[PDB]
This record gives C-alpha cells, structure tokens and sequence, in this order.
C-alpha cells in the first residue's frame, strides 16, 4: 500500500565526474543508499529506481532491494516518473517521489509526510520547508484552508510571492492512482521541453482534488547535492547528526568536527572517541571502548572494554578487554578473543587467537589458529602462501613461540610447546615439547682487530 | 587562611555515565583535577572535595593532594558543604566554593576574587559573569554601593530583574567562620527538599554584613559541563586557549583547530607543530623541534632540534637533533640521546640509546643499552622475554649488528663487533669480533627446470 | 619591462623567532616564496628582494630566482625600495613593490595592477581594499576623476576620512625611472626616523602625475602576516582557495577542513581525498585515486586508479592501479610499476618495483630491483649497507622469495627462482633455481614433560 520512485538518472554535470551522481558517498555510503535506506525506514514496501544510460554500477550497489526503470532521454521530472509505470501504474496506495541525491533526508520525514497525506485523504501531498534566502525556489501558496493553492516558481512570480519563505522541497506524496492518471497530461509547452512533475499537482488542483503541504522544521535534510562543495556540505551535516546523537546517547568524543561515524555504527555508553577516528559500515562498539586516534574501523565489531589504538580494522572481531596498536592491522576474519594483546606493527588476517593470546610486535598472523595464553614472539610468521595455495597454521595453547620464527604451514605446534627464536618450523610439534632449527653461534675474536 | 570545597558529589544524570561526572576528561585529565589545579594554583592551602556513595575513583585519582568529606544524600550545595566541616567548622580565613564540573576556570580568577574579597574585608563575595542570553541563571541585583542586593533566579524575578545580564557563577568566597556558622541556618522549605548555598548570602545580607561581587570579563571560564556535547565544548574552548598562548609564544601551530595541546606541556620557541598532533601529560619540547602530523606524545621530553613524525611516544626522553619516526614507537623508559635515528616500524622500550645510534627500520629494541654511534639492522630483535623473566642486552659502541639478529639475553656485545646477518646470538661477543650463526648457502640450478 | 622588489628584511618582532620572518611557512613552502611564484607569475622578468644582515638562509632558498639588495639599517619602506637601486635605478618600465609576507596575494591581481597602471599610463597605482573595520589603515581618498587625491593615515584623520572604507594595501605599482628619481626626495622628518614609501606618491601628486587606485575585491589576498596565529590564518584561508578549486574540479574531498593540499599539487578528476591528508610540494596525482585518511605526499607522482592509505609517501613514484598501505612508506626514489601492491609496514627507497610485483608485509626494499610479477614474502630484507657502502640488489621476474629472508648486496637473484623462507642469500641464484640456506627442524618431545 506504500511505494517509493527513486530519481537516480541524473547527470550531475557540475560534479565533473564519469559516475552517476547519486553513486558518490556520504559517510561511507551512496547517496542513492542514504535516500533507499529512509524510504525503507519509512514503512515503503515497493521501490522502484529511475536510472540511465550504463546504469550497472547503480543496479551492481543496489541490487535486489530495488526495482529499475530505464529513462532513455532526459525529458524532465514527471517523464523520470513516468518510467515506473511498468511496475506500479495499476497499483493502488500511497507512492512517494525523492530524488536520490538529497542523502540527508530523514525517515522521520518520510513518515509523517505518508501520514499526513494519508490522514488527509489527499490526492497529493508537497513536502515543503521554510528557508532564510528563498531565492529560486517554487514558493508555496496556501489556500484559506491551509492546503496548497500553487507553487509559484521564481522565473513567473509577482513581487509579493517573492517574499514567501515556505518552498517546495521537489519531494511529493501521491495517491497512486491519481499519479500515472495524470502523468500522461503533462505537456512540454516549455523552452526545455521538458515535463515537469509538479505539473501534476495544478492538474489535481483543477479537478477539485485535495492537495496537502507538509513542512519539514530541519531544511537542511531536503538538501540536493549538486557538487563536490556541497557534496561535502552534506558530510558536515551528517557528522554533526551523527556526533550529537553519539554524545547524548553516552558517547565521549574527544573532538566531533574530526570524528567520523557512519550512519549504521552502534557505539555503547562510556566509550571514548579520540579524534580523526574514522568508523563505517555496520559496525557495533561495546560500553567502555576507547578508540585511540585516527583509527579507521570498518564493518567490525568490538566489545567492551576493547582499547584500539591507531589502527586498521576491517570485517573484524575484538574480544573484551582485548587491547590493538598502535599501527596494527586487523584484515577481514580476524577474530580476537578476550584479553588479547595485538601490538605495534602486527597484520592479523583469517585467523583466530584465542583468549590471552599475545601477538605483541612485528609479526604477520594469517590463516591460522593461536590458542589460549600463546605467546607469539616478535618477528615471527605464519607462512600461509607457497604462490598457489593457502595453508593453516594450528599453534596450541600456554606455548611460546620463540622471535624470527617462521611457521611453514600446514603445520601444527602443539600445546605447552617452546619454539626457539629464529626457527624456521617445517614439522608438526607435539605436545610439551622444544622444537629449534638453527645455527649454532661462531665467535671470530680480534677478527676486526 | 585560605581554603577550598570542591563540590564532587554530583550524579550528573544527563552524561549517561557509570562514572562520576568529575571524572571525564578534558585535555586528557579529569575535570576535577583542572579544577583543583586551577585552586591550588590561586594560594589555597588546605583543599576538601565533596564525595558521595563509591567515590574511590574520585579519592584515587586525587589522591592526597585533597581531604574528603563524604555527602550521604543529595539536599543541596549548602548540604553539600557543610560535609566539609569536620575538616574546616573551626579554621579562620577565606573558603571558596567551586565545583569540579568548571573544569575552565583559571587561577587569575581564583587569585583576584580572594583579593577582592580580603581587600573589602566581605563576609561572603560572588563570582558573577555577564552574558547575552541570560535566561534560566540567577541574576545580581547591585545596591547603591555596587555591593551585592540579592541574588533572583528566573523563576522569581519580575519583568525588569530579567533584563538584568550579570548572572551568578555559583563560585563564591566566604569569611570561614561565618560560612559555617549560617550553614546551619539554611532552610530546605522549598518543592526540592534541598539546603541552598546561595541561601546562606541573604543571611549575611539580613545581619548587615558585607557581600562583595566581583565581575570577571571571561563567561567561557565560568562553563558547568553537564553533558557529554558539552564536554566537547569544553576541549575545543581549552584547545583555543592553549594553542593562542603557544602561537604568541613563538610555536608555529598548522592546524590549532586539529592539535591537542593539554595545560601542563611546555614548548620552546620555533617548534612547529604538524595538523592532529596530540601531546598531553607533563611534556617538555625544546626550541627548533618539528612534532609531524598524527604524533601522540604523553609524558616525555624532546630536546631541541629533534623532529618526531607520526610516532606515539609515552614516558620516554629523546635527545638534541635525535629523529623518530615515521610509525615509530617509544614506550615508558625509552631514552635516545643526541643524534639518533629511529626508524619506521621500530618499538623502543626501557632502553638506553646512546649518542649517533642508528635503528632505521622494524626492530624491537627493549631492556637493553645500545652504545654510541652503534648500527643495529633491519629486522634486528632484543629477546627480552623468557615467559617468566625480563632479561638486559648490552651492546658496544662503534658496533654494526646485521640484519634479522636476535640477541637472546643476557647477552653482551663488545664495541667494534660486527654481527652478521641472520644470526641468533647466544653467547657474549668480545670487542673486534666477528660474529655469525646461519645456515651457508645451497643453490639447486634448475631444480625448477 | 617588468620588475619587481620584494621587501624580505622585517624582523618580525611579534613572531618571536630566531629566523627571518617571510620564511615562515604556509602550505609547505615559505611566505617569501608564495610572494615570488605571484610576481613571476603576473609577467614579472626581473626580481630583487630586499635582505637584512644574516640572510644567507633568505638567498639560499630564493637562490638565483631573485637578485638580492641589502639593507643594513631599518630606515623605513622607502629606504628599503631604494636599495635596490644598484640593480634597478637606470631600468625603464614597470615595477611593483610588495611585502614578502603577504602570502596570499594571486598573479590575477598583480596582473590587473600592472594593466591597470600601463594602459592609464599612470606614474603610481595603488592596490586598494574595502574593509569593514578600517581602523588603523591609511584610508583612500579619491579626487573627482576617480584617481588618487590622498592617503590619510588614521592618526592624521578627520571624523569623515575615518568612515573610509577603502584603505592602502601598501603594494604599489611604479613607473620606474619615477620611482628611483623621488625615492631621492623622501624625507625622514618623522617620530621614527623613516623613509616611508606612500611618500613617493604625494610627490608625484604634487608634480602634477597620474597616480591610480585599483581595488581588489579580495581583501583576504592582501592579509600581512606579523604573529603566529594570523601565520595559522593564512594556513586556513590558502586551505579553503585550494580546497573549493579541487571540489569544483571534481576532486571529492570528504573533511575539506582537515585536508591539506599545497598550491603546486594538481588532482585529476573522480580522485577521493579522505581526512586528515597532507600532499605537498610539486605533486601530480591522476584520476580515480584514493588517497586514504593521513597520509602525507611530498613531491610524488601517482598515477590513475592508485590508492595510498595511511602511508608517507616522499619523492616517489606510483604507477597505474598500485596500493600502498595501511602504515608504509616510499622514500626518495622508490619507484612502483602498474599493479603493484606495497603491504602495512613495508619501507621502499631507491627502489624499482616492476609491474604486478608484490611486497605485502614487513619488508624493507633499498637500492634494489623487484622483477614483474615477483613475489616478496614477509620480514624479507635487502641488506645493502655494510657500515661503509650501499650495494645492489636484483631480483628477476616470477621469482618468490620466501619470509624472512636476507639478500646481502650486491646479489642478483635469477627469474622464476624460489628461495626458501629464513634465508640468507650471499651468493647469485641462476633462473628457474631452489635456494636455501636454513637450519632443519630438530624436535625434543617431552623435553618439558
Ligand atoms: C622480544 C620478544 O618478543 S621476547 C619473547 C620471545 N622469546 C624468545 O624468543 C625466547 C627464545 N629463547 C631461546 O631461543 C633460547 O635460546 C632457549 C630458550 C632455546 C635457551 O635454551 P636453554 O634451555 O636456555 O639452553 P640450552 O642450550 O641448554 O638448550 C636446551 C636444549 O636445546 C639444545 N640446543 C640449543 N641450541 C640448539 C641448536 N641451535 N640446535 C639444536 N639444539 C640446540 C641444547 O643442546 C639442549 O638440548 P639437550 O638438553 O638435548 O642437550
Ligand atoms: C637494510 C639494513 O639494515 S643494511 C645494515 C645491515 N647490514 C648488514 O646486515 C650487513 C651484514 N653482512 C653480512 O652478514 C655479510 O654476509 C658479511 C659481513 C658476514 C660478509 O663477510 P665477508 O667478510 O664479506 O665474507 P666471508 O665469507 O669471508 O666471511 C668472513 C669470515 O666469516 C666466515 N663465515 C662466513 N659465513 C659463515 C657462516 N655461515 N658460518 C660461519 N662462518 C662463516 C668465513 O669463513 C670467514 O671466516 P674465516 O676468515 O675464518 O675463513
Ligand atoms: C606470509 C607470507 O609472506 S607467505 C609468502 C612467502 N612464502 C614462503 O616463504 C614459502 C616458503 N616455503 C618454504 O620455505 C618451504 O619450506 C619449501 C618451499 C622450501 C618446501 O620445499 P618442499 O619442496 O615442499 O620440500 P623438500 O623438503 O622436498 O625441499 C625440496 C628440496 O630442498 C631440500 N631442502 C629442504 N630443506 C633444506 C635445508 N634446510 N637445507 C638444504 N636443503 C634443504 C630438500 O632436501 C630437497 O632437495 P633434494 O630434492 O635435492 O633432496
């Protein structure tokens, strides 16, 4: 009963770019995710995408959440809508246009707008919103009932009409009926040639139909990015969104206007965030979490307790209490139990270190398991990759691994297991064991004398 | 005859925090601790903070720079006091009264609100401030004297009162005496239940004693953080404060808006301070240093001349024209002297690096003393750790240890030693000597024919 | 025809520096510097800059670009201008005079001041600005032509001549047998005891000449730079001009406020600068690169579809679609062929990397070559320092060289070469060859039963 047509074929030609506009992120994502993301949110079950020529890599990010409609020529808005009516012209409901571009824009928004038209039983609702410099904008007219009388655009308004604050934000609420019924009375009478969507609206209005308009209080979400500049105006805007509701929910964050958390980020109360921190994806962060300057951490999760510092971590999980950096790495599959120690100049990749373990300088872990309380010592290395395959390393627990030493998977060290620095391990271990591969020391005294 | 009641007790509901509120930190210390600098450093002897249920955190941190009275319920400042008579009832002199949620508050004011107090001979005197929304603060009614008439808050205040711009810090300075004698004159005939300290100057003012109030021109300083956004506001009001001072200092900042700079760092004139740098603790940098971009330094001294580039450095020293970084790290107990280079990827810790030593790229040096102008390779490791036991390296001056070395200590290197590479070294090395312990090498041409 | 004096002799007292003040920096290069590349780039062929005593470090960085003139005493502007008369008194044409530490200022305006005065045939022209708070400058007041009646400087204003809002940016334009001629008609009878240059001008006037007012419309452009803090301003303002011409350049930028981009980097399109990136010098970055959050590029070039995260990048080379990082570094002639991947802690420098070559991990590359497609394994050194000596080394193309190995330089590994992990290499491996040089594996079972 609700659906959604997602404008996504526009050029952006100030962009100055070989993508499609609405593909450039914000906050780690598309702005063509945020909008697909609030429409969902709002309570839409059908959306269709309107897209263009080579449109792969918008179909590629989408994927199934979204219907398609292809626009072969850019003959306006209300043709960009047109499209959809292969998948919704004989639905019934309410059905929702916005632009993907306008990545702020909230699913509180969506929501109320759906409600306030359905409450109304309007044909069509505007959401419109009141702006401080209103040049260039269609102004809203009200009618003595309050409903809409027209929107007035700039290039045809009389000085008074002018003066309104109130605009159209370009996104609409249809009944859906009414919509494809009326989109095929739009002309092109213009110097563009082009049908315009709001066209729809006038033609409601002279048949007696009810037209709503319903004002957003925040006119910085019905933001359209047009540009780089505004491009990254939109990310401000999103930090600071996002920063506030972190902070208020319990979050310390040591400097807001240089920390970046994504949209899709949980962070737990008592947490500290030092500055330059960097945080996307679907990433969940416990209570008492510091993460330590200019750390990047993408699609992981940390539990509480954890302290990252300086770091890369990326599809990746880290037990309570467990403590990473600075300048580590943490590729995708690397699971960290609790009260593990990973330090400075570590790679951690497919792999599990059990709780206790410490891999604490200097060491590459790949493919592989560390068991409980396993020391591994500096320099030393899983060697997973012999240029065809990959093989597992299984080291087992309370053993000590020696400095320099490089584990030739496949191979397993068992538990309670001395590995002498500077070994390098072709043959399984067993338990309880020391296991040395090395030279023994010459002395050449006075040899420089 | 000058004392101080530092108000601790508070829940403060709205940071959504475990912790107590004095707690969080601003330019990486607690608020309290700001706050009890900023009153010692104004000539208060004798210091008592207010705790409540659990407050070992609070008496942890401070330690015994302060006494402790314990506030079983929450009935108000006035209660809140009034638990420091146990340490205070019978002293003669000056008490002022802060909180330790301002962590802003400067020792020039302290200093010049007691000297105004003693020098009017008050028995009470107010910290006020002026600001440009006024509402919701009590407002400073003066008398004819300019000395205080009443103190209205908003919710008892007429048209005219609430025009008034001149607020109440709620910081005052009391004759001792006098304070405690009233104290058990305050009422709690209010909706809260709770004893009010404010209370206490309309009973000087009924029995004809002076209260003074003294103006300072700085309303940033006297900041009540209350919740974690404005403990953000507090870092960036302390950043601009702390930078501004270095700048007209002669420290070139890059970026002031990005660089953490905390209240106890000293910096010699010419330095210049990269963007994102972070440098807290009781740290000292010399004249002609270059701190480089996204360094963390906590703790330690930086002699002149010395550039640090993207390092983190904790509790260690680095002499005159010494070079860390990038990615370096030097842990608590690092000491490089003149002229040393310590390369990317490389850990010192507890370590003694002596004049021209030269660690340029992934070693570990820990619990060992490199020697003058001595070379230690690449890949190069000190084998400290036994898994039960900490053991010393020392090498020679004038010495080159190869590449991928692993001394295993206790073990001494003599001076003029070379140690090839790949060695594991087990055994003392005398001075000019060679030293080797590797496989040699076998070459199977065309093996992979 | 065109020349040019460049005041470079203040001691910028307020800076509080050992060093002269127009070397200070912004966006990487000196503000003298800055001033040069503007005049020379305004069409400027002859150039003299003004020094004081000790300005060997002014000569040495300006080098032959500039002739040099020395002030002993510090006798006013005048007196500076006229010591450049050993090289420019008997010249004919234009010549501009300005301040080496106004930064800011743009060829396009030097440009149109210099246009402006030739095509008026003027003997003067003065650079004005409109400000909003005129206080403390000379105040232009225009005749009823347009052109230059007097410079009221504030201390000798009427009430209406201090309403001006137009005031003298002290950058002038000349012709230049004028200047040289009234230079000698300048009289310090004055407070200060100088020769002060706007002098020149009232003696033109009164000489009945033609002195010209052009008005910039960016008062920014004429900022002069005297303390640290406006230094950190200039830093600020040259940030936003170089950031918005990239955004409208297509260069995305997500925190413009946090990224640094001196004015010799060029950008090309659908490139991604995340935050905290500082890239500097005579840098050349191509289309479709990341640039991952703080990084630091210094005089590199990187080519189309590269991406360099957290690393630091100096005088280096990067080819098409090659990644760099997390927490490498490339150093003065590191080169990078076509699909090279360079891992987290890996140092290259003076080093040729062919195309599809891979150095993943923990590695250090010197004064080497790395055959296509040839795989480096983790902890694997070049060692080509032997404490008197760099030495090369070869490796050809498909080869593998296994972890931690140690090539001893010079050393010239063959193609499609396999040498085993913990080597150390000392002697040449022919093609399709095994190499080894390790210790086997010697196993105690039960030796810690
Ligand atoms: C910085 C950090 O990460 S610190 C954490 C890392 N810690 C480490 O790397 C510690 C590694 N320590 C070592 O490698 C030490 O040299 C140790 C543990 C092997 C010393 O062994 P120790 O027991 O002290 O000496 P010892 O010489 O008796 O060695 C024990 C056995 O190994 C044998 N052995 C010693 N060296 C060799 C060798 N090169 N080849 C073969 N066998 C050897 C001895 O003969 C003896 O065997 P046996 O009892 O049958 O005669
Ligand atoms: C990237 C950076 O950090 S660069 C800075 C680090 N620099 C280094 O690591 C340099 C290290 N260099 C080496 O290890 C070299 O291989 C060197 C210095 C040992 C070469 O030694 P050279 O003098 O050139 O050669 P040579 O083979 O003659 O070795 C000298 C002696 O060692 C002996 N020797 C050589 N290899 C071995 C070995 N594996 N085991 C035992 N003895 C050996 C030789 O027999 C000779 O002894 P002798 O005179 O009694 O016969
Ligand atoms: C984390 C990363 O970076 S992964 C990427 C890096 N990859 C690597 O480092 C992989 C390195 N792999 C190795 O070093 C392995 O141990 C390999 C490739 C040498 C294994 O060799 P394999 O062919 O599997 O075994 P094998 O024991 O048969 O060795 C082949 C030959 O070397 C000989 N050999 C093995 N070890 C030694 C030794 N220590 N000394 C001398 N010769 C030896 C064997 O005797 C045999 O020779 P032969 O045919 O004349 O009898």
């Amino acid at each position: 009963r609700r659906h959604a047509i997602i404008l996504a074929a526009g050029k952006g030609t100030r962009m100055k770019s070989k993508k499609y506009k609405v593909l450039h992120e914000v906050a780690g994502k598309p702005m063509v995710e945020h909008v697909l993301e609030s429409v969902k949110g709002s309570g839409v079950d059908q959306v269709v995408t309107i897209v263009g020529h080579g449109a792969e890599s918008v179909k590629g990010h989408l994927g199934e959440r979204s219907l398609y409609s292809f626009q072969e020529e850019q003959l306006g808005t209300a043709h960009a809508v047109q499209m959809a009516k292969s998948h919704l012209e004989d639905k019934e409901g309410t059905t929702i246009v916005v632009c993907g571009d306008t990545p702020l824009i909230t699913k509180e928004t969506l929501v109320t707008l759906i409600a306030h038209h359905e409450d109304a039983n309007a044909q069509a609702t505007v959401l419109s919103a009141s702006i401080q410099q209103p040049y260039g904008y269609g102004r809203i007219v009200r009618n003595a009932s309050g409903r809409l009388e027209r929107i007035v655009e700039e290039k045809d308004a009389t000085q008074a009409e002018k003066d309104i604050n109130e605009i159209s934000s370009g996104i609409f609420a249809f009944n859906n009926k009414t919509l494809f019924e009326k989109l095929t009375q739009v002309k092109n009478d213009n110097a563009q040639g082009e049908y315009y969507l709001p066209d729809v609206l006038s033609l409601i209005l002279n048949d007696g139909g009810i037209v709503e308009v319903y004002r957003t209080n925040d006119v910085e979400e019905i933001m359209g990015v047009n540009d780089r500049v505004m491009l990254s105006q939109a990310e401000k805007a999103m930090q600071r969104r996002t920063n506030h509701y972190h902070m208020l929910n319990g979050v310390t964050i040591i400097d807001p206007d240089s920390t970046y958390i994504g949209p899709d980020v949980t962070i737990g109360s008592d947490t500290v965030i030092e500055p330059g921190v960097r945080i996307n994806g679907r990433t969940e962060i416990g209570e008492d979490v510091v993460i330590g300057q200019y750390s990047e951490i993408n699609n992981s999760t940390i539990e509480n307790g954890a302290c990252i510092q300086q770091s890369v971590v990326n599809d990746a999980s880290v037990g309570a209490n467990t403590k990473v950096g600075p300048f580590a790495q943490l590729r995708p599959g690397a699971q960290l139990g609790a009260d593990v120690k990973v330090g400075n100049f570590v790679e951690i990749k497919k792999a599990d270190l059990k709780d206790g373990a410490k891999v604490s300088h200097l060491s590459y872990i790949g493919d592989a398991v560390i068991g409980e309380r396993t020391n591994i010592g500096c320099g030393t290395i899983t060697v997973n990759y012999d240029g065809e395959n990959k093989f597992k390393t299984i080291v087992g627990k309370d053993s000590f691994v020696g400095c320099n030493v490089n584990l030739v998977a496949p191979v397993t060290i068992g538990d309670d297991v001395l590995v002498a620095a500077g070994s390098t391990i072709t043959d399984d271990v067993p338990n309880d064991s020391l296991a040395v591969a090395r030279a023994r020391q010459t002395t050449k005294e006075g040899y420089r004398k």
